[PDB]
Parts: structure tokens; sequence; C-alpha cells
């Protein structure tokens, strides 16, 4: 129904969204991802809808349920000797309800993003996704986003 | 030839070492990258090569050239609600010289590192690398490394 900022009031919708997104990573690299409840800190939440460059966005469907949030920062970095200025959006966080993918509630969200990002004249878009999430991987390039480096790892 | 930790008076032969690859950065990712003489600072080289948890490695061999140098950083997390704690060896810098290739030198330099990992029982080693830098990647890839997770962009 509506893409809209996010309230400290939409903490407990929102917080069982990220828990989804987190149990998967704590079940495909446990090395690196731990279980709690809750998995979204509240103090950090409210941080994040109330900070000067972090929006929280939040896809509302008809019934006043949220089916997706996401979290983006606002990032610039100034020119130096050998670096260029660059100014970009950065998403954190994204999460569609698991039992709603394949509606278009993500490319929605998505495109809020990109309203965003023009509105500020950035860069770029950019996100961080592990290598195992294939769903994501795929979600992000379909919409066009392609990789600009990734970390690796020879564990010991 | 030996592998050695470098002093501060290291820092010319590494700091042209850091200008070829950032040069090959400039060229490739000239919306990132910007070229500068010099492109490594030495206040920054001396704050490396002194740091508490920094260890900068040179390769010297032949009498008496530097024909690589690796940045390396020991990185603790705790243990957080969400996170398990990790011990991790972080390389930021890796150079061997353009016309030194193919000779084993890369490999000497990473097996140093390992040791170094090992001897402080992290839990793994870690680096990032640009996308377009396929022989980079090649050579990660030959030494058992993989992609663990990655940035993605989408220019706007």
């Amino acid at each position: 129904m509506i893409i809209r900022e996010a309230t400290v009031q939409d903490y407990y919708e929102v917080a069982r969204l990220h828990t989804q997104v987190h149990e998967a990573h704590v079940k495909e690299r446990g090395d690196i991802f731990r279980s709690n409840e809750p998995t979204l800190n509240p103090s950090r939440f409210q941080a994040a809808v109330q900070g000067e460059k972090s929006t929280v966005l939040v896809f509302v469907d008809e019934r006043e349920k949220i089916g997706a949030y996401s979290v983006i920062h606002l990032v610039q970095t100034p020119l130096l000797p050998t670096m260029q200025q660059r100014k970009t959006v950065y998403i954190s966080d994204l999460c569609v309800d698991e039992t709603r993918r394949g509606g278009g509630i993500g490319r929605l969200i998505f495109e809020a993003i990109i309203s965003y990002g023009k509105a500020h004249q950035v860069d770029a878009i950019e996100l961080d996704v592990y290598d195992f999430n294939e769903r994501a991987k795929r979600f992000y390039h379909s919409l066009g986003m392609r990789c600009q480096k990734q970390t690796m790892e020879l564990p010991l």
C-alpha cells in the first residue's frame, strides 16, 4: 500500500523481520553469527530511526501490516590525495517477510531507496552481502547491482 | 632471500611497490582512486610499522632489494549477543613487484602471514580485493582463499 519512514513505534514488527534474516545467517555461518532474543537491539533501532544520516523505511500493506523494511545511510567521504570524493547510499539492512517474497515488495522498497539516492544526488547505492546468500545476490543482481569488491577468507 | 619485518627505513622501497598497485586501481576504478605523488603517506607507513596491532613484512632477495611487502593487522572482536567472538589476521596491503611475478614470491609472503596467524591462534586470514582485479582474485584463490562476502554497487 505505502512505503513510509518508520518510527520507534515500529520496533516489534521490524524486529521480527530482522530475526528471519539473522537466523538464516546463524544457520549458514554460525562461526560468525550468534542466535539471540531479540536479534534486533531496540536502542540500535531507535538510533537508526532518529539518526541524522540514517533512514528507516517500511512497506505497509492495505491491512496496516509491515511487510518489509530497510535501513539506509547517506555516506560522504571528502576528496583525499589518493581517493576521490564520494557520496553514496549504503543499505545496511533490507528484509522482506519470508512468507511474502515473489510479490514485488522488495523491488518496491528498493525503488524507494533509488528515489532517495537520486534526490540526494549520490554517486551510487552500495551494500554488503554474504557469499552463501544466493537469494539476496540474485535479487540485487536482477535490479542491476554488480560486485564492486569482495572479502576473501582462509580459515586456520 | 628473506622475509623480515620492515622498519621506517624501508619507506622508499615500499612506497614504490605501493604505487604500482595504486596506479593500477586508478586506471581501472578512477571513480574511486586518485593519482598522487607519493601514493603512500610516510606518516601512515610509520604508524603501520610501529602500530601495536599492525605488522609490516618485506621480502628481500638477490642482495639486497625489496621485492614484495604486506601489511597485516591482528583483529579481535568480542562475544556479542548476535555475533561470535572472532580473531583474525586482516591483510590490508600486499604488493609483489610487477616485474618479479611468477617467481613464487607472493606465496612465500603469504606463508609467513599464515605462520603469524598460527602463532597468534587466529580463526582466519581475511582480505579485500576489487572485482576488476582478476589476477589478485585468481592468485588468492590459488592459495585456498574463498569469497566470504561482497560489496555490491549501483551507480546513479
